[PDB]
């Protein structure tokens, strides 16, 4: 839902890409 994480390098299999975070770190939210 209206919740998102950041993750390193790549997000994972199923968030998708909202920003960044940093370097090296993207804003990834799920898409769920």
């Amino acid at each position: 839902g209206l919740l998102c994480y950041c993750r390193k390098g790549h997000c994972k299999r199923g968030e998708r890409v909202r920003g960044t975070c940093g370097i090296r770190f993207l804003y990834c939210c799920p898409r769920r």
